This record gives C-alpha cells, structure tokens and sequence, in this order.
C-alpha cells in the first residue's frame, strides 16, 4: 500500500526537513508494528504516510487493493467528539448490534460505560461531562477498529494505559480483530513485548530509516537485546 522513496517530510513549507531519506514501505495484508525511540520521527512518518506534511522532495505510490482510500487513524493525542458515546464510536456509519458488541468487549467498553451515568447515551468531551485518560484513548482505538477500512492506525494506545491488563486485553482484541477481519493495521508505540514475534518491523530512528523488512532482520541487526531484557 503505502509507497516511499525520496522520504522528505518538512512542517516549515520551505527547507529543514524534519525527516529525510525515509525509504520504508508498508504493503498489504499485514500487522505492522513500530519500534523507535522517543522523539525520533515516529508520528512524522505516519502522518507523512497520510499526506498531511509537505511532500517535496519524494514519490508517494498509494493503492489499496495514485489513488487514496479511506485509511483508518488515530493520533496519538485522541479526539472526541461532543456527542453520545454509540454516535462517537460508530462515526456515521451503519450500526450492527453483532460488530457492536465485538468491539465494545475488546476495547471495554462495558466497564467503561459503568463509570459513567448513561453510558452509551451520555456526553463526553468538552461542554460535557468529564472523561478520564484511558477512557479516552480506549473510545478512539474502537472507533478505529470499528470503521471497516483497509488498515488502522494505532498511535500508542498502549502507552497510554499503565495497567498490563488492559495492555493485553486491547493486545488480544487487535489479534482478534485482525484475523477475523483481513484488515491491515499498524501500531506505532514502545510496546516490543510483541513486535518482533508475528510483526513485520520498522525503525526510523534519529530522523532516517534503519532498517525496513521483516522479523528475520530482527535476528541481524544486534538492537533487540534490550528488548529481550
Ligand atoms: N505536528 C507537529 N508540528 C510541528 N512539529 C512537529 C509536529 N509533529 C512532529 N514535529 C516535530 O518532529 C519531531 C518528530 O516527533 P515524533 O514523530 O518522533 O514524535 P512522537 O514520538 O510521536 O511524540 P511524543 O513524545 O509526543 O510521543 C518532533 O520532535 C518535532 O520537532
């Protein structure tokens, strides 16, 4: 799907470019997982890969199966509409109680929806009653598992939720999700419990691509000692 070759990505509109030749590709039928420092170019390069940066100095081959699809998100910081939680989950798209239902048991939604006073009738958001951190981060990874695209974007909702049993719920609902679904997704986080297990890794690191393949690479490039630690 997702095609790079000169990798230029610039928030100024003219020169210092924040990320520079990325050479990384992301073909479908997959589960990407994202391995990378702090500050290192991570969200730059899926938002590159959005064509939302200035695209100057690169090619972007875009097709699903250049011409965009409907590609599934959500940013690292969340963002929650002022509506009911069913209308800020579903999106304006068809309800179907049995989707409905699958989703809301991996993302908990269940005991989410217990700590509020209506639960998937109540308001949420700003000029509405308050949300917490991972109530927020869990409502926006289901409306991305919920919109039926041809991949997802997990920006850290891992890292956003310091208990690892939540941590391995949303783990194994994504694998659900996935497998039952033949859907594309990629999780850009710190999370290297699983990466380099059944995930195709790649590291743009210190502003530049290290390595774009597969989990054989994992066993010859000496940086997954740390992990295994
Ligand atoms: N929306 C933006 N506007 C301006 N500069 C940005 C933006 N996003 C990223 N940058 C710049 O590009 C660099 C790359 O950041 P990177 O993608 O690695 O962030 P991150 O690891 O996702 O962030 P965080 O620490 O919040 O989790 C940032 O340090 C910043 O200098």
């Amino acid at each position: 799907c997702v095609q790079i070759i000169g990798g230029f990505f610039t928030w100024t509109p003219d020169g210092i470019p924040t990320l520079s030749n990325i050479t990384i590709r992301i073909p479908r039928g997959q589960l990407t997982m994202i391995v990378g420092q702090v500050g290192c170019g991570k969200s730059s390069l899926l938002l590159a890969t959005l064509g939302e940066m200035q695209k100057v100095s690169g090619a972007v081959f875009w097709n699903s199966n250049r011409s965009r699809g409907p590609v599934a998100y959500a940013s690292q910081k969340p963002w929650l509409l002022n509506a009911t939680v069913e209308e800020n989950i579903t999106f304006e798209s068809p309800f179907n109680k049995q989707r409905y239902k699958m989703v809301i048991e991996a993302c908990s939604l269940q005991p989410d929806i217990d700590i509020l006073p209506h639960g998937d009738q109540t308001q949420i958001g700003e000029r509405g009653i308050n949300l917490s951190g991972g109530q927020r981060q869990r409502i926006s990874v289901a409306r991305a598992l919920y919109q039926q695209t041809n991949v997802v974007f997990l920006d850290d909702p891992f890292s956003a939720l310091d208990v690892h049993l939540s941590d391995h719920l949303m783990q194994a609902g994504i694998l659900e999700l996935l497998r039952d679904d033949k859907r594309t997704v990629v999780l850009v986080t710190h999370k290297l419990q699983y990466l380099p297990h059944a995930d195709w890794i790649i590291a743009m690191k210190d502003g530049t691509i290290q390595r774009e393949g597969t989990l054989k690479d994992f066993q010859r490039s000496e940086c997954q000692l740390f992990e295994h630690w």
